[PDB]
């Protein structure tokens, strides 16, 4: 009861000197895009997405990004589904651009997960 610490496969499976890599050459080679790692949140029963590494144009806004993943993660049109950066869902209104400067972490990365429920991790 209370908050959870978000895991994230990508962070178990890469050391962090390979995120950070990789973080850094996206920046660089792809100035207009955010790296992104698009995670479930556990307890909750939804699919996998194909892919968790997206490359985000910097001015899609979270709203918009919420659409296409929402298409594109194999849920009933019934299903709830929510967005968590660092246990806060995100502003509707806010670039994605705006997101990753806030919210990314050393390596570079920002970590998205989803979830049914509107608190990570219940």
């Amino acid at each position: 009861p209370g908050s959870e610490f978000m895991k994230f496969q990508y962070k178990e499976d890469h050391p962090f000197e390979y995120r950070k890599k990789e973080g850094e050459k996206i920046r660089k080679k792809y100035p207009d895009r955010v790296p992104v790692i698009v995670e479930k949140a556990p307890k909750a029963r939804v699919p996998d997405l194909d892919k968790r590494k997206y490359l985000v144009p910097s001015d899609l806004t979270v709203g918009q990004f919420y659409f296409l993943i929402r298409k594109r993660i194999h849920l009933r049109p019934e299903d709830a589904l929510f967005f968590f950066v660092n246990n806060t869902i995100p502003p509707t209104s806010a670039t994605m651009g705006q997101l990753y400067e806030d919210n990314h972490e050393e390596d570079y990365f920002l970590y998205v997960a989803y979830s049914d429920e509107s608190v990570y991790g219940k």
